[PDB]
């Protein structure tokens, strides 16, 4: 609805089913979204893990080129500018499908790529079969009065890559993923940990149904800094549109932290 | 009751209120709680922190001599001996007001000290003035068929210190605290969460109840590695109970990890 008294920054989260290998399919859907995230006054629309070329990393690493991926890229970058919305995305990364890990990336409203970041944490040996893992700590930047960042599905569920971001200033850590199984102490116990343990907001968009002989949990959602759900889905698809309104970083010993890794 | 078919540890957690600067009344409570730990069936009782002296630490640094702190200590030892039990408590260390920390010790059933450990995150401005931190990460040590480790209080907070643990091969993390303020996060969100991002069993007992000036939670639980409650207390004194039973450990990226905090 209108926008609220306290907030001057909305967001959105795309929780749907891909098709795999089908980035027509798969990018009209998230053309459709922006659009939609856009007329309900959205700024931001997040979407989830792998979404463009569907969750089946064995079949992306055997079939899908590196000039298929920038195809695919190119046409991200193009909704971004063209429904006027920020757009994280996630698809594998530029080389060749040997050398290439699955990244997220972050262009604005004018299409402009702010950042790029490949997943350090490779879930299970079909993804590291499929993919290289990345070797950099995530990005934090600027952007509509906050500090954000980016990271991949599995990334999340390590405390020491959510506060690699923190560490840099992160204040809303925006997650691409793709969980299946019913694995419910991720968004359940997991996240709010996240948010809590770090003082940030964070924003978690899956997969749902079936896809890839997976069973995709949904359950897409926004934690606050006191670990609440800000807004959720459950199993179906859904576009969630939110509105965003001792001291554990500074006091932790990261000298001796880093020592007893 | 009997022990159970699946189980062979049996643990209890003290949790009741301390009066500051009377060991003798608040060893007593411990010495209780010991006998009947040990009538109940348990191998090992849990006590809160600071308990001997009460959660008081401006006039522990300035009121309590190195002699008292170890004349608590060997009536411990005794304890943990006489009670045929193992025991975990939490003193100042044994050095003088100044240069002492916040420490837990586990005593076996025969009276052995077989660890001792300094906090090494303190909470707030009057525990930073009364004590020194410690430096060294926390000890793992088989006991009852499990490698057990020991962290106090605030410690737990942060995923690094539990993390430390589990990384030396820690499955029962022992946990003395005292939380005050309603700071329902502590054992609802972040136990659960350091269990799970483990796989490692927490044990939390609390002080409960008005003390020195502030109001202690209760809420002493053990958490599984599911990050469930095995067993909980709410606000009112009491001896809880509890019969024991892609992978995060492996995948963790430590050597990227250090480097990023």
């Amino acid at each position: 609805g209108l926008v609220p008294r306290g907030s001057h920054m909305r967001i959105a989260l795309m929780q749907h089913t891909a098709r795999p290998l089908d980035p027509q399919h798969n990018l009209d859907l998230i053309d459709d979204a922006a659009a939609r995230a856009s007329e309900q006054g959205a700024q931001l629309l997040l979407t989830p893990e792998l979404f463009g070329f569907g969750y089946v990393p064995s079949q992306i690493c055997a079939q899908v080129s590196a000039e298929q991926v920038d195809a695919a890229r190119s046409r991200l970058r193009g909704i971004a500018r063209d429904r006027g919305i920020a757009l994280v995305w996630s698809l594998p990364g530029p080389e060749g499908p040997e050398q290439r890990g699955i990244t997220a990336e972050l262009a604005d409203e004018h299409g402009e790529v702010l950042a790029s970041y490949q997943k350090v944490q490779l879930y299970g040996p079909e993804e590291k079969a499929a993919f290289v893992p990345g070797e950099q700590p995530p990005p934090v930047l600027s952007w509509g009065g906050r500090q954000l960042s980016l990271l991949v599905a599995y990334d999340v569920e390590f405390p020491e890559m959510v506060r690699a971001a923190a560490a840099r200033g992160a204040q809303l850590v925006l997650v691409p993923t793709a969980l299946a199984g019913d694995e419910t102490s991720v968004p359940g116990i997991l996240l709010p940990a996240r948010a809590v343990e770090n003082g940030i907001t964070l924003a978690y968009a899956n997969h749902c149904g079936p896809e890839g002989g997976l069973v995709f949990d949904g359950g897409s959602v926004v934690v606050g800094p006191a670990g609440q759900p800000l807004g959720e889905l459950g199993v179906e698809p859904g576009l969630l549109v939110v509105d965003l309104p001792a001291d554990y970083l500074q006091d932790r010993r990261a000298e001796l932290h880093r020592n007893w890794l």
